């Protein structure tokens, strides 16, 4: 919705129905003390970890958790979800007020989106995980043969 | 005075496609070096974090992430963990060689087995999520109200 979330919806490959989910996954304490992030971020944080290691044991040629736990660090890490934050181009969408926006908060809208993502679809959590595949399904599998 | 392989189909309310799905959830090391449970449980540690995670946010009064914490440390503990899986009778199930089990074989085998019937399913994280729910649904919100750790 308004003249903004539209772009953010294309790109995502999803339009809500609830407008004020994703606002407010998107918006800051700082912004509204009353309707921020912080909760959906706790959701997306455990989704999203999900998401990743469902790739992670379906791929990798390599099964003993002694493999699984590096990559996985790196899968999780705020470096790699600002990797796939920028796909959508996130810091152009936040909502924040006294102060600058970060790599870390990136991290954690991040998480906001999916975690609304999959509530909005009526915590559909098969239909969610595939909307996240199409778009970074890629970039997961080129990272797990060592990509920088 | 039957049923000794399994029993737990019937508990979980859900036949497997695939029973080797199932034995390999319930399988360590010590029984089998070919299929244990081993990165199974790795899935179903990231998946039951899910389940609980989402429960915890929509029941819990306190949607702070202050007060969500150490509730959630609770509800995906070993200790917690072993208490859902006494409903299973889990221990019962399990190929394990030798004498010592331990609680810490169980809560990864409880952990192994919800990502079994994940995979068994076709991969559908939402049946697989209400499966698990009509099981525990009950415990984790009691143990939300009264709130420990
Ligand atoms: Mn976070
Ligand atoms: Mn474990």
């Amino acid at each position: 919705g308004m003249k903004m979330l539209e772009q953010l919806e294309k790109k995502l490959g999803y339009t809500f129905k609830d407008k004020s989910l994703l606002e407010k996954a998107l918006t800051h304490v700082s912004y509204s003390k009353k309707e921020h992030y912080e909760t959906l971020e706790f959701l997306g944080d455990a989704l999203v970890n999900f998401f990743i290691v469902d790739l992670l044991v379906q791929y990798s040629p390599n099964k003993r958790e002694g493999f699984l736990s590096p990559l996985k660090a790196y899968l999780i890490s705020e470096e790699f979800f600002n990797l796939l934050a920028q796909k959508l181009e996130l810091h152009k969408f936040i909502r924040i007020k006294r102060g600058k926006i970060n790599e870390t908060i990136i991290g954690d809208v991040f998480e906001a989106l999916w975690a609304a993502v999959y509530i909005d679809s009526g915590r559909d959590a098969n239909f969610t995980r595939e909307l996240f595949y199409k778009l970074f399904k890629e970039d997961i599998l080129s990272a797990i043969k060592e990509g920088r």
